[PDB]
């Protein structure tokens, strides 16, 4: 196995995959490393497992059906799989924790809306359709570009939504269009 964690990069207490090279630490994995479960295998492994007992699952989608997919254990895995592809870029910090408003020029979002937050909801099982974890995750960019204007700062909001919309597309198989 790995010596880093798949996620932020840094050693430390890791817990290694039974089934794949990868290391987790234990709140870094989406969801937290299992307590006990031997073998263990990780999120990135239960993910292949469901495309290879239904290859059809890889065929095109349109994401207007995905959205209101109900969050059965599938989706609720897709998305705990998703969220954890966005913490696996370190810009993510920024977006992590709740966030505070104070700049001269601009008033603060109506729902403030951050990736920790995102991540209690699906561990609580707040979310009935896949469109409720999308509409938050993407409120966490729609909120920084608005807020921060001009400020060249806003172009973090569109490279960590980059990374959010593309595995979005990978993850839940959205038709590939131009
Ligand atoms: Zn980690
Ligand atoms: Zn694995
Ligand atoms: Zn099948």
């Amino acid at each position: 196995n790995s010596n880093i964690c798949e996620v932020c990069n840094k050693w430390g207490r890791l817990f290694c995959c039974d089934t794949c090279p990868r290391s987790f630490h234990e709140h870094c994995h989406i969801p937290s490393v299992e307590a006990n479960k031997n073998p263990w295998s990780c999120i990135f492994c239960r993910i292949k497992t469901i495309q290879e007992r239904c290859p059809e699952s890889q065929s095109g989608h349109q994401e207007s059906e995905v959205l209101m997919r109900q969050m059965l254990p599938e989706e609720q895995l897709k998305c705990e799989f998703l969220l954890l592809k966005v913490y696996c870029d370190s810009k993510s910090c920024f977006f992590a924790s709740e966030p505070y408003y104070n700049r001269e020029g601009s008033q603060g979002p109506q729902k403030p809306m951050w990736l920790n937050k995102v991540k209690t909801s699906l561990n609580e099982q707040m979310y009935t359709r896949v469109e409720g974890f999308v509409q938050d995750m993407r409120l966490i960019f729609h909120n920084h570009k608005e807020f921060y204007r001009e400020d060249k700062f806003t172009r973090l909001g569109i490279q960590v939504q980059d990374i959010f919309e593309k595995n979005f597309r990978n993850i839940f198989a959205i038709q590939e269009t131009s």
